[PDB]
């Protein structure tokens, strides 16, 4: 069995959602906040994979949220794999269909 190690939460007990996850754009930074007000504590991993290389920036702003952003030089469906405390959540990996924005000048 075990001795006794406190630890509540767990991958499943982790939700993620943002205005960027739903959809993204090529050349534009896609930010998104992760709702971790359920799980007790744990690490977080982000990996954006797709037809091209995507930039990633992690900056701890507060204890509540961290704020993660990623830019895709090329359009396409970037699959961002999110692992909590070394565990795959029922919401990952994520599929963000990025596209190249066409502006008329």
């Amino acid at each position: 069995g075990s001795s006794g190690s406190s630890g509540e939460g767990g991958a499943h007990k982790v939700r993620a959602g943002g205005p960027g996850l739903e959809r993204g754009e090529a050349g534009v930074p896609a930010e998104f906040s992760i709702w971790t007000r359920e799980a007790g504590a744990g690490g977080l991993s982000i990996a954006v994979e797709g037809p091209s290389k995507a930039e990633i920036t992690f900056d701890d702003h507060k204890n509540g949220s961290c704020g993660v952003s990623y830019i895709a030089q090329e359009p396409g469906n970037y699959e961002v794999s999110i692992k909590f405390n070394d565990e795959h959540i029922p919401e990952s990996p994520y599929l963000v269909p990025v596209i190249a924005p066409s502006d008329d000048a």
